[PDB]
């Protein structure tokens, strides 16, 4: 041990620290940090590149002779012995004229790019990609991208992704597929989706990225795609839809969540085996499962000028105005008729506003459930209240910043606000045709104290979609107004107050040919909670219950004033099983819940044929 | 100062107070009490009557010599200088043998009653009672009982009226009065009035007890006396009813209290001066407050069994009720025809519940108005929350402990409750028909859910009658039932949804005699606040004011569909001035209240005489 010691300082000549060197081989230019070599494998370029020290960099190549591209006996490069580290200069410094070692990689072949995803080192990713590190170096397991993602190193990913946008297109070398394919986490999924990534890039054999999701049972990522634009019912590999892939599991959410977004189960795949087969081989359940889904013409329907008038009554509501959705598009295929172009009024609370809002401006129904699945997740981040910054926006770029209300009046719609302005607290209707002017009562006005009101008259589609859409119990004070769910809540029974006053607006001046009698009357709740006994704050909050309950007396009163007039009152919502809250992000249950609706519409099925033999007749 | 101690001892031989006692001539047989007389004015026996010394009158009249019927220098008798003391006692031993002073009485003319009566005494009144006082000795200010209440003696009085109701009876002989009239304090008014005092004494003139309050202006007793049933526009001594008694003074205050009550302004005095006439000679305030400046054969109407069908809505509301009454006397009034005589359905949601039921039973209106104004002190004695003893037994009494609810169905009649046993909180509507059976869809049960709660039969009056108007936002837990607030608050929707429901289960049942289109409805509102500007707990109690609008857009709802069907939907409240909250107590308030009520009424007499008209007509 006195000679080695003896030598170490011979060599100092060229305290604890460089004491635990001992606890073995170092030299004068190695150790000279804390183009020679080492007994372990190593470099002096690369230490002094690997602990962050710019300035001795700066000093062993600049000042010395030491040579750059230095690969040492275990394969590393000089590059990327500095990522183990955090320098990010050490970086810059090497991307210099003669040194080429960023497509040099040899540690199993994991290029500099891969090495800062396995890691999670971002910051230098960003600095290679700025050198242009050529993520089209294909790896071991796949591209750069693809190694981001057998780790699920977030920051790494979407570092790499935004200053590459050309890297959604890569295919991993194995199984030609998607970055999202091959690589599955329930955020990223969505960090990916968001980015303009198309879901039905398909494969080397064909199969779809909710076929790997659900293979795997991420029931995740299923949710994520469904919701994003994925198209269940793809063949894929052996003709297998994703239904059969998921019978061959016994993920009973799984299969309901694809036969609600459009599964078909009698396609059969390569072999002929219908998924409905492979259910009534697995269990029970699943045969007991699926039922689901003839003079059908389409006798005498358009969007014309003639006879009758139909209305739409969609309740305010939480995220459970899916189920409205839900039942519209079962109506919809039912006849086959396109919503928007069915009815001619069109009612909503709160997000029953949202939603006959977008039926006006002719947005389809699965793209509005889709819209909602999306929404759910950026607007309830909040601990009660929320801030309202993602609604508001959201509705910004999803009906337009600068489109105002009446620009389309393709049927009539009216949307229900609480104006809160006044300690009167009066009800405005956001319409779209022009006003109804009548009669000659007005009853808080015309005598003193006060007349600074306001009432803008028809303008700017996302503010009214808002001054409706948010159910306040949970938001915020939002402006001048909160929900028309304060006061109505369930437009059924208002919205026919409306057609009655604008007719008679119409014959007081003589126009006269007023569309006659609402002919059909079709209000759509979102669900109702089972009943549950009370023998009992659960006693101050019932105000907000009854205040805002649209399936107790709003029923009777519209129904036996519908049978007053002529009407057929249509009254449509599913018993669930569950008290699905307004603000309910977890989609597993929301699923649940849509799988609900469709039983119960399954369970009725008559209703809904003499609903759409009314709906389309002369 | 030798002398007189030197006679102070040589009485001692005939105890360091006597000096003192001396500083003005006292004696031995005098002051052994501390039958000769006084320079001063008094007697020794009187002194051991005053002094409550019961030994030392034993011992002055058995042992010496000392005549019990000795009459000071002043009048005053042996009896009444004990009264001026509080022995109560040594009356009963001079209630003895040759012992005639009850009616012996000379201060100005003063009975021992009088002198007991005066000061407070009430004890002494209570032990002259007892031994034969004989009251039918006029005194200064008439009776004794006069003479209790000329000075406002509640106790004195009160023990008079125990041993004697007779005395409830007496007239002051000098003018002929109740113990009401010549005898003012706005508390003892009640508890003179309680105890069962007629007001329809007149006068030695002829006039009522309110002329007596009104004529000297105390707007106390007034109150108190339109309150206990006093009928204004009693003509009196001149024919100069109340009313005429207010405009001779500028007390606008007690005129709008006497119009309220009922007084007319057309009536003329024996000289023919109308009280319209008196103020227009008075003031202009007063001419422009009051004056009011024909197809009055009662043509073809009668309540029998005919064509057509009335409805009556009376919303709920606080102790706010008056107004509707208010509204219904003036209707009532105008046609003549006895709320009850007049319509043939009736519902009531909170007070107009209590009153609904009231005017089912044949009680008459004036009399609810009074049952609200004596019943409003008695329930809301509490701070926010009240435990109902008072409002419970109120209705035990008012409407009967035993009364079941369907003993009448003279008109049929409807009252709104919450029934909260259940998280879904339906609405139970208290019926006295039978019931409407439904078009048999029970869509809340049937999915086994739960069948141990109960829909209690038709049954108990008062006990329905709170479970209605007790609004829980202010009284407390009330069994099973809530406000019929939190529901319809204004039945009219829900009472016309129950009218077409019972005439659908008629027709269904094969009945064949409908009673008909209800051809009229009118809704009656306890008043409306003026209009508030709001630029902002009151965010969170905005939600109760919107959950219990009851002249928002139920006026509107009810009315454009009354106009689908042909109804002539009647609306009537008025604008008061102010924000009269639920439990408000100060009759002040209310009676301007009623005043703004009444100029609505003025303002409107187009509205009411067709009203009446079609109320009557074929």
């Amino acid at each position: 041990l006195v000679n080695f010691q003896q030598f170490s300082s011979q060599l100092p000549p060229f305290v604890e620290v460089l004491q635990h060197l001992s606890d073995p081989s170092w030299t004068v230019t190695h150790l000279a940090v804390e183009s020679t070599e080492n007994e372990e494998g190593c470099t002096p370029l690369h230490l002094a590149c690997r602990k962050g020290d710019s300035e001795i960099l700066v000093e062993l190549v600049q000042y010395c002779h030491a040579q750059m591209d230095v690969t040492d006996n275990k394969g590393e490069t000089a590059f990327h012995y500095a990522v183990q580290g955090d320098n990010s200069q050490v970086l810059q410094l090497l991307g210099k004229n003669a040194s080429a070692g960023l497509n040099q990689v040899n540690k199993q072949g994991l290029t500099p790019l891969h090495l800062a995803c396995q890691m999670g080192k971002q910051e230098m990713v960003r600095v290679l990609l700025l050198c242009n590190a050529r993520c089209n170096v294909m790896g071991p397991s796949g591209f750069p991208i693809h190694t981001a993602m057998k780790f699920s190193q977030k920051g790494c990913a979407e570092m790499i992704i935004s200053m590459d946008s050309s890297q959604i297109h890569s295919k991993d070398p194995r199984y030609g597929a998607s970055p999202l394919h091959w690589a599955k986490n329930a955020e990223m999924a969505r960090m990916l989706l968001k980015r303009g990534c198309d879901v039905d890039s398909t494969s080397a054999a064909g199969n779809t990225a909710l076929h790997v999701a659900v293979m795997r049972n991420r029931f995740d990522c299923v949710m994520v795609l469904l919701t994003y634009g994925a198209n269940a019912g793809t063949p894929g590999e052996h003709g297998n839809t994703p239904l059969h892939l998921a019978i061959s599991k016994d993920n009973m959410e799984m299969i309901k969540a694809l036969i609600v977004f459009g599964a078909e189960v009698d396609t059969p795949n390569d072999f002929g085996e219908t998924p409905a087969f492979m259910a009534s081989k697995i269990s029970k359940q699943l045969q007991d499962l699926m039922p689901i889904s003839p003079a059908f013409i389409l006798s005498s329907m358009r969007d014309e000028k003639r006879i009758h008038d139909h209305l739409l009554c969609l309740d305010g509501g939480g995220v459970k105005g899916l189920v409205i959705i839900q039942l519209l598009i079962a109506i919809e295929k039912a006849s086959g008729v396109a919503t928007k172009d069915l009815f001619d009024w069109v009612a909503g609370t709160s997000t029953g506003g949202i939603l006959a809002l977008a039926i006006l401006h002719s947005k389809s129904m699965a793209y509005m459930r889709g819209v909602y699945f999306r929404m759910k997740d950026e607007v309830f981040r909040g601990s009660r209240p929320y801030e309202s910054g993602p609604l508001e926006e959201f509705l910004k770029r999803e009906f337009g910043e600068h489109t105002k209300m009446t620009d389309v009046k393709k049927p009539k719609v009216m949307l229900t606000g609480t104006l809160s302005d006044r300690q009167p607290a009066e009800l405005h209707l956001f319409r779209n045709y022009d006003a109804p002017e009548v009669i000659r009562e007005p009853r808080f006005n015309q005598n003193i104290n006060l007349k600074p009101p306001t009432q803008p008259a028809d303008q700017l589609v996302w503010r009214a979609a808002r001054s409706s859409g948010a159910a306040p119990t949970y938001f915020r004070p939002n402006g001048r107004f909160l929900d028309g769910g304060l006061l109505a809540n369930n437009p059924t029974l208002d919205a026919m107050t409306e057609i009655h006053e604008y007719n008679q607006d119409m014959i007081r001046k003589g126009q006269g040919n007023k569309v006659k009698k609402l002919s059909i009357v079709v209000s759509l709740g979102t669900g109702r909670s089972p009943q549950v006994p009370v023998t009992c704050k659960e006693l101050g909050k019932m105000v907000v219950d009854c205040c805002t309950d649209p399936d107790g007396r709003a029923v009777d009163r519209a129904r036996a004033w519908s049978e007053m007039v002529g009407i057929q009152y249509f009254r449509l919502n599913p018993q669930l099983g569950s008290d699905i809250m307004l603000d309910e992000v977890n989609d597993a249950v929301l699923v649940n819940a849509l799988w609900e609706t469709e039983v119960y519409i399954y369970e009725h099925r008559e209703e809904f044929q003499k609903l759409v033999q009314m709906l389309l007749s002369p």
